[PDB]
């Protein structure tokens, strides 16, 4: 088997928008992600998720909901990418730009899924619908998936 590490994932869905990330420069840049980063010791995953989603983006919220799970594996790297995905209940603050990620709002007739990584095609659907899911994708690189699974559940 394989060993996990705990990631967050947080999306700012409002009712008719979403607040994305574009990565700036290195590898990957262009593409848009909700907010997020590795789990720290000692934190419970959602703190870890609120205080990813202020690093990251500047906001505050007091609040998160658990939306879904998804386990990313890719190829040559032996460990898991667990994923924990939150979606955001209200927000304090503005978006700020920084070295490493720029915000934008994107209405909800306008998701940019062909620059963001290929799995949200699959799982954004759900959570737009307020749907709760658990997912697996297999990479190879950056933009092809191998393997995959998805399904809505009644608890993440
Ligand atoms: N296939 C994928 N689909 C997606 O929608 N988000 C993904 C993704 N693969 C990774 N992510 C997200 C998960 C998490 O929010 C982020 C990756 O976290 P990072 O490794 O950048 O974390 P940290 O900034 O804590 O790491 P350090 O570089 O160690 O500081 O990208
Ligand atoms: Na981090
Ligand atoms: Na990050």
């Amino acid at each position: 088997m394989k060993a996990s590490r705990l990631y967050t994932l947080v999306l700012v869905l409002q009712p008719q928008r979403v607040l994305l990330g574009m990565k700036k420069r290195g590898f990957g840049a262009g593409r848009w992600n909700g907010f997020g980063g590795k789990v720290q010791e000692g934190e419970t995953i959602e703190d870890g998720a609120r205080r990813e989603l202020q690093e990251e983006s500047g906001l505050t919220v007091d609040a998160l909901h658990k939306v879904g799970q998804i386990v990313f594996e890719f190829v040559g790297e032996p460990e898991l990418m667990d994923v924990h995905v939150f979606a955001t209940d209200s927000i304090q603050g503005t978006p700020v730009e920084s070295d490493e990620m720029r915000p934008s709002w994107f209405q909800l007739d306008q998701i940019p899924f062909k620059d963001m990584w290929p799995d949200d095609s699959y799982w954004f659907p759900l959570l737009l619908q307020k749907k709760k899911f658990h997912g697996y994708f297999k990479f190879q690189g950056q933009d092809t998936i191998l393997d995959y699974t998805l399904r809505e559940v009644d608890t993440v």
